[PDB]
C-alpha cells in the first residue's frame, strides 16, 4: 500500500499516467471504443486480449507487467437513472477489488459512465461519490484523471473538502 494513502486529479491523458496500473473505462465487448477507450487501446493494445466483460464488472489484462483494469460503467442512453446508478456503484467496487488483488501501491482512474456513457448528463458528483465509495477502503495512491479545466478545478474541491 502508499505510505500515506491519498487522492489526487490531473487534467492530462490517462495514457500518459505516473501511476504502477490503469483503469479503463471500457465498452462491455473489448472494443477499441472512444474518449478514454481508444487512448487506452492505442497505449496498450495488447491489453485488449478477452477484454471483453459485462456491465457493472472489471476485468483486469496485463500489457507485459503493466496491468490494465477494464472497468465497464453503464451507457446511461440505454439505463434508467435507477439501474444505471446501481451498475456504476458496481464497476466502482469491482476495480476496488481488483487494485486489492494486484497489490498496486497507485492507480489512474477516470471517472466511470461520463461523456459517451452520460447519456447527456453531468455526473461528475455522482460518478465521483461511487468511486470515493469504493476506494476509500484500498490503500492505493489514487490518481483521478480528467480533460476538461471546469472539471478538475469541482474534483480538486471534492478532494480537499474531505480533508
Ligand atoms: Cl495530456
Amino acid at each position: 500500500g502508499a505510505m500515506a494513502p491519498s487522492y489526487r486529479v490531473k487534467r492530462m491523458d490517462i495514457a500518459k499516467n505516473d501511476e504502477e496500473c490503469v483503469v479503463n473505462a471500457a465498452n462491455p465487448r473489448g472494443l477499441p471504443g472512444d474518449g478514454v477507450c481508444k487512448a487506452v487501446y492505442k497505449k496498450w493494445p495488447e491489453s485488449f486480449k478477452n477484454s471483453a466483460t459485462p456491465v457493472g464488472t472489471a476485468k483486469t489484462v496485463m500489457c507485459g507487467t503493466y496491468p490494465v483494469i477494464h472497468a465497464v460503467g453503464p451507457n446511461f442512453s440505454n439505463y434508467t437513472e435507477s439501474e444505471g446508478d446501481r451498475e456504476l456503484a458496481a464497476a466502482y467496487r469491482e476495480v476496488a477489488k481488483e487494485v486489492t488483488r494486484l497489490g498496486v501501491n497507485s492507480v489512474a482512474i477516470p471517472l466511470l459512465s461520463t461523456g459517451v456513457y452520460s447519456g447527456g448528463k453531468d455526473r461528475l458528483t455522482q460518478s465521483l461519490n461511487h468511486l470515493f465509495t469504493a476506494m476509500d477502503s484500498t490503500d492505493a495512491d489514487v490518481v483521478i484523471y480528467c480533460r476538461d479545466k471546469e472539471w478538475e478545478k469541482k474534483i480538486s474541491e471534492a478532494i480537499q473538502m474531505r480533508t
